[PDB]
């Protein structure tokens, strides 16, 4: 007899398809995640005490002493138990914030400001989201981020140095990095970083492969404060997709006839056509020069959960992203996949072709088929948004269940406490001794900046402070530093867009923001940019934006980008079981190779 | 020994969770889909001929004769085979468009206009997406829409009468429905519809339950051109969520202190806060009074695949939705889940509470937990968008594989050809004899209106034409009438939003578009509106927008909203297997009852 | 009692040996294959054109212009589809050779 | 819903394909093999003894007495146990060869020759290879060869008669069978065989179907010493594929142009093009007239395992196969599938088309596809060689585990001992009484031939000897007679080639070896030969070659050919599960019917 | 004329060649290929005979 397949009922075929995808996901196997050893390494310095100090772990919200170390180690140990269980009552049983006033019920803060506002505590943000399963993609716990840099490492000295330089450069305009007015500060930044071992010496044979891949070399004006994804170091700083508008309704080609929209100029003035309405690319403007958490007492109340959310002030109006601070503001409130949805919308309105290895992409006289639900605009619009929560579950597992890395504000608090005490002949937080010894010039600049901030805040004669100035009043979100929610969603989302569109398409005209007015001008850049490169640049924009705000380190961002790429690849592989058609997605990965799915 | 369950590895628990959800979906069972019987009922009227005419079936793209009937029945029978097969080569072998010129290779059209433009053909949009499986939700084929109205039915005469009245009323302003200057037309519309059996007589015991559910009664100024979802018929015609902006960045409560955004007024000028940038509610303005496909030759060219997409003219600028035509323009280009994502963003910025039966919703002093990834803003933002393509797969199965119902333009074609022939004492398309007999007054107004259009278009002395005027140059999309892509996505998306938010929350101040100016005014409505009621209204606004453009009937829209609700409910049920927490979604259904999931 | 294994018929032992070897091969797992990225990197140099050139890809057999670049990108895209499908009729529908 | 298949991962599909082939092989079921009863039938003739004699079983290597019967029956019974177990130690524990000298450790032989050479013992050659499984094809034990002829049967009298006639005809030239010089011997052979019941009387109703199929009728010059596969009895004795060379490099057709190789004449001088080098068809030349094991003492040392391998002498040079002895030499050293690989190579070089029911066999302008890996030269070259070890495992099971039939040399030893003793008024080996009684004329010829051989060997006055003269010094290989390794590989290999090529192609020019020179001449044969017939002839050449050497009987060969055919058919059926293409192999079987696989 | 750099793909490091000489000109890198004569004994010698 002649060998055959057999049919079954549609219901059974749907069931078997879903089981086959689960089985594909299972057969990938799993890998363990490894932490850096700090959690139990560092100890309480008190004689007659057998406790870890937990100073290099995320403890925001747990009650801290006057130096920013936690008071009761059981408070952190209980927090870890609650993270791994997820039980609601166990979370409600934890200790949050400082001691309370018997009569009002209010938390007693250290600062005059927090007390005058009568601030309450804010809580941890999905501390057990790493336990949730999902109907599609790699399980949250099946994949890994490598060990975070340690406080004593050359890597961390370079990372925190970079963040202080960003904080002090917040009022610099992107289009003015090369201007004589900025020459003194910019060159100080470049010289300071090139003075650090991480940047001035290469990796050694036998170093961890992950460290080798993320290590950076010579700092230039062309790479200052940039990422390392391919495309990011080429051309102007900001991706086209965060400043330009799009083609508008009424511009169209109908047979041999060209129609021009009456609103065509909106394209070059920051308006994305959004169906039949618009999106404006102009960001709200945070008070220039105003930074937060530069006073130790305010800083400590924040570390004890004082809810400063919403305390910022703003100038009237809006403007295309202009300064380093404006990018921090952009990533303060963005709605999840916002940046990538907006890039997707620009790409559709401008008629950039989809990946040519999908079906039905030919002229319709040839294939008799147009695209929408599958292989078209609706398909890409669902996929770019859907991968986001899957990427987030994975990064929550790393954040809370594995690494619990302290945010940069807390590293600056150790540095400041360490430096102040050393000046009076004492040692506190010897773990950051290298940073204090090496970053002398930068910290003196921070000290001067912070004195000015504390005076404007109402303190005529402030204690010296070497704290890292924050763009936001509340500083970091209420969850650990490693990895990043913003950068994981960025990795996932741009992976989808590179794969779905013909990502090799070249950009025709390159723009940047004008030096003198709030408008777009033609860039003088002479090379060629591609859609894929500008998508990568966009991912690196949103991710470094968090760093410029003072809430992530370089390593958090890069390693999260790679994690999100893995989640998105996995979802595409599982979904491929559901189509009858003959096709694949061509994906140029962050490492410069291509996978066909 | 004491009864127990046991642990297994994380990877196996994930696999088992996915199979369990596939099993829950399989255990729902499946139901068949029944068509109305027209496809093989209507016959070619020539004697010595043995073919179905297919005149009540979607045939856009197949070659038509001078009356709008397909020339070769095998062209349709082959289209049906390719739909059920999905094979790309079988699709490319279909006949699309008219005869081509041997030397240029271009289609030869009937109209001077299509030939001067040298138009090519456009093709069917995912004619086999109904075969596609999905990793979550009900399979596309497991659910059904009921049989569509037939051409000889009171329901159909009512439906097509309404669409003409919408087309002739496209320049009527919403804020002026009840106003003296529109009294004559508005009362003509109301009297005409109340003169039809479907509206002036109730259903009879023994009629299909789906007919009883969707039949409408007495037409009034308060229900004219509205939907029937609970909430749609109270208060102003347009949902608050398609005309109002939102609270802006800088308005906040920080402890005992209230801060005010410098841009607070943007809320009442239709700017939605979109992260740190904005969306504007102002729509593009299509040239008032210009309709399309009012000439028989141009109409036939469109039925033969002539690609007129992009041919509309616009005025400068943008305005809040003012006329019926403006709603048509809104739904011509909207990106998928656009209306519902924008409502979601307004609800988030204004701080409307999440469903209180979710976890972690209490003040953090009580529960020690805030929300984002699960049960917060990122969760709802991903959920509202991801349901869209699963709903689109199900409606594609109903569109192409089951019902293949002709679009309203094609019904209009049959009415026009029948009336013109009857004046010469000839009978063509007797199937629409009843609409032709009962809609005399409406059809005389259409003929005058069509003459004025054909004169504008450059015809010095137009033949008489009773065609349904189209808001769009290309008419309907390239896929069947029943059901609707817009309405199915609306049903699914508003289902997610009502379940995730505390949808019982009452709206504070109710707005409307001003009679004199491009701005909002406070409405005189006294009564209370709820979030759930305004979300339903929003779904009805987008769905009836399609009707006002001339591209769907009433029954397409209502039956599609029911189907999209089913899809969203199923996705929520299967996903509930993925969480450790104790919680549910409370969802007020379209039928007035509540399911807890 | 003393632990033991047991005999079965020769035919079943042969069947089981073959499945066991299939299982050993399945339990090795699989790895993906990564290409160098050229195929969609290099573009047609004409302005107002939106195609990959495919110049670094094997195109022997598809029609070439006077410089050795393929004339019609759809000829290559169809070749790639037929490769992944294997269907004999799809292969016979490709364009092979000049006019 | 519409009935469907579903996809799974490539890995699972490969696994399921391999399991499905195993299941196909299992569902064939199995059959038992039946032996002829001799093993326990014949008894020791000693009074006061209850032992089988095992005289009709293979016992080569076990110590024999002066009449060639085994000394200790436990030695054979242990050998049988070792065969069915395969355990290495159990095999090492067996008794091999005669008694040994306490000082040197050397075996003490009967003959002066074996002692002067200091010969050691040789061992059994894979006595348990019938226990090994395989990843593809029918299991070794699932199939059967029927009972071997018994010593008392008319069949065996005819078989051993034939072998003595071959041995005495070793210096006859194939091209001279019909010559007056050879008339006396050739006619003696034909008359002697036609005098035997097997050949002169047909089978009877009720005889075993296997016997009916292999029974031979009237002996003629045209069928003398030939096989019975279809094609073998037509045209010259030797297959074209064992004498002709092939088309050579540089002979080619390029469009409308014919190129001629400078080496074109090599074709007709026995050179097969072997890639870019050559194979010569000229065989080494064994000393004409020199035969072995014609002295009882030498014969007995061989039966006791005396390793005479490599003792032959040769004339210098090489020549196309010329005499019956040259064919014996050919099959003394051939490398497994050698003959069939060489035929395959001739067929490829000469451009014989593949089976037209495979894919892609049309002109490339029609199918856009050439062949190599699948359905081409590489495919056939792997398949023709791969089936050989699978065929061998099956024949080892029959040889060792089932039948243990004695080789022809041992039958001649019984005949000689029987005849010598009868002349002195005694009875030994009454089992061969019929052979001795009937073969009088042939044995007297053997006696004269053997006297001459023993004189040339250095014995001036030799004892009379009626032994069967051997072509090889060692006689048979160290494994039983039924079936044959050579003939099973032949059956398997030519089955592959008939199926893979268009086996109905007719041969254009027929050649044979020249009567007077070492060269090829055109045959005067007037009919038509096909590729399939000449492939069958080749199988029968190699198989009868073993008989001409003195090491197999007719029945061994034919029944092994049928066994190999079954193994090759089974492998093709299991492999057919692995292809996506639509095709089959057309196979003309040995029985004259065709199977499509 | 230059070695691989730390961080290059491992497959590149494995296959990169160094200084070209008369002894390695046009040869492979499998162990054994770069010692003795260019052609393998097995493509030029015959064998022991019958
Ligand atoms: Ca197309
Ligand atoms: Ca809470
Ligand atoms: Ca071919």
């Amino acid at each position: 007899g002649i060998p055959a397949d057999n049919l079954q009922s549609r219901a059974k075929a749907s069931f078997d398809t879903r089981v086959a995808a689960a089985e594909l996901a299972l057969n990938r196997g799993v890998v363990p995640s490894f932490a850096n050893g700090e959690e139990l390494l560092y100890r309480n310095p008190d004689p007659d005490n057998t406790d870890p100090s937990f100073i290099a772990s995320f403890t925001k919200g747990l009650p801290h002493d006057d130096n920013g170390a936690i008071i009761d180690p059981d408070d952190f140990l209980a927090f870890v138990r609650a993270i791994n269980s997820g039980d609601e009552k166990e979370i409600a049983d934890l200790t949050l914030g400082p001691a309370r006033d018997p009569e009002t019920g209010l938390p007693i803060w250290r600062s005059d400001l927090a007390n005058s506002l009568e601030l309450e505590v804010r809580g941890w943000e999905n501390s057990s989201a790493g336990l949730t399963f999902d109907l599609e993609g790699p399980d949250a716990q099946s994949i890994a981020m490598p060990p975070a840099p340690v406080l004593t490492s050359p890597e961390l000295v370079a990372e925190i140095a970079e963040l202080y330089l960003m904080a002090l450069g917040r009022e610099i305009e992107f289009s003015e990095f090369d201007s004589p007015k900025n020459a003194e500060y910019i060159q100080f930044a470049i010289d300071q970083l090139n003075g650090l071992e991480w940047f001035n010496t290469p990796a050694k044979l036998g170093d961890p492969p992950a460290e080798i891949r993320r290590r950076r070399g010579e700092v230039t004006v062309g790479n200052l404060f940039r990422g390392i994804l391919p495309g990011s170091e080429v051309g102007p700083y900001l991706s086209q997709y965060i400043i330009v508008g799009s083609k508008q309704i009424g511009s169209a080609t109908v047979g041999n006839k060209t129609l021009v929209s009456p609103n065509a100029a909106d394209e070059f003035d920051g308006e994305i056509a959004y169906g039949s309405i618009t999106i404006s690319q102009r960001v709200r403007i945070a008070t220039p020069g105003r930074d937060f958490m530069t006073d130790l007492k305010v800083f400590l109340d924040v570390q004890d959960a004082a809810d400063f959310r919403g305390f910022e002030s703003y100038e009237p109006g809006a403007r295309l992203i202009r300064t380093i601070r404006d990018l921090a503001t952009w990533v303060h409130f963005d709605a999840l996949y916002e940046a990538y949805l907006n890039a997707c919308l620009i790409l559709l309105a401008n008629g950039v072709p989809f990946d040519p290895n999908l079906p039905f992409q030919q002229e319709d006289k040839l294939d008799n088929q147009d695209v929408f639900v599958n292989f078209g605009s609706a398909h890409v619009l669902s996929l770019v948004t859907e991968v986001a929560t899957r990427a987030l579950k994975a990064v929550r597992y790393q954040k809370f269940n594995i690494h619990r890395r302290l945010r940069p504000e807390a590293t600056g608090g150790l540095i400041s406490v360490n430096k102040i005490a050393a000046q009076k002949g004492e040692s506190i937080f010897p773990e950051v001794d290298l940073a204090v010894e090496e970053l002398g010039d930068i910290l003196e600049k921070a000290e001067i900046s912070n004195r000015k901030q504390n005076i404007a805040d109402g303190d005529p004669d402030p204690d010296p402070s070497f704290l890292l100035p924050m763009a936001f009043a509340e500083g970091s979100p209420f969850h650990p530093s490693y990895g990043s929610g913003h950068a994981v969603v960025a990795g996932a989302c741009v992976t989808i867009l590179k794969a779905f569109f013909d990502s090799g398409i070249e950009i025709d005209q390159v723009f940047e923001v004008d030096k003198d007015e709030d408008k777009l001008v033609k860039s003088s850049f002479k090379g060629t940019l591609t859609v894929a490169g500008e998508l990568n640049k966009l991912a690196d924009n949103i991710a470094i934006g968090r760093n410029m705000a003072g809430v992530h380190y370089f390593s958090d961002q890069f390693e999260s980008l790679l994690l999100g790429e893995q989640v998105a690849i996995g979802i595409l592989e599982e979904q491929s079981l559901t189509y009858g058609e003959n096709f694949f997605f061509n994906l140029p990965k962050f490492d410069g190779t291509t996978i066909q799915i």
